[PDB]
């Protein structure tokens, strides 16, 4: 029994012909490519040939699972729905307001980034952010065209 679904933990959220990264993890590749991407959300979308298995989520839970990579481990979640946050300055942003993120208590160090919550209904958010025992998802339900076609 478990919070969200278990899915594939490419980095990347794959939903039709697009992939969804972490902006400031974005390959070169991801940048000749792009469909999409805000700064403020630490979120970039690329275009794709062939079909992503996730679905994404469209409701509004606070509870899910994701993965973590420095545990090498799935951990259930409640996170806050999503807000403007302050997120220090690292080597990908100076200090800024980052919108649309969700906080949960939860392990998120360097190399964490990347991590998909899933609740039941599908892909929820992205790991983005981290520190003080706190985990950062980059919400993405609100985001309509990001689906099949
Ligand atoms: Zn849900």
């Amino acid at each position: 029994s478990h919070m969200g679904k278990f899915g594939q933990q490419s980095g990347a959220i794959y939903v039709g012909n697009f992939r969804v990264v972490n902006r400031h993890l974005a390959t070169h590749n991801d940048w000749a490519n792009l469909v999409w991407e805000d700064s403020s959300r630490d979120l970039l979308v690329s275009s794709t040939t062939a079909q992503g298995c996730d679905t994404i989520a469209r409701c509004n839970c606070q509870t899910g699972v994701y993965y973590c990579n420095s545990r090498r481990k799935h951990y259930p979640v409640s996170f806050s729905k999503p807000s403007l946050i302050y997120v220090e300055a690292s080597e990908y942003y100076p200090a800024r307001y980052q919108s649309h993120l969700m906080l949960a208590q939860g392990h998120s160090e360097p190399g964490d980034a990347g991590g998909i919550l899933r609740c039941q209904h599908g892909v929820v958010g992205i790991v983005s952010t981290g520190g003080n025992g706190l985990v950062g998802f980059a919400d993405v339900r609100d985001l309509l065209w990001l689906d099949e076609e």
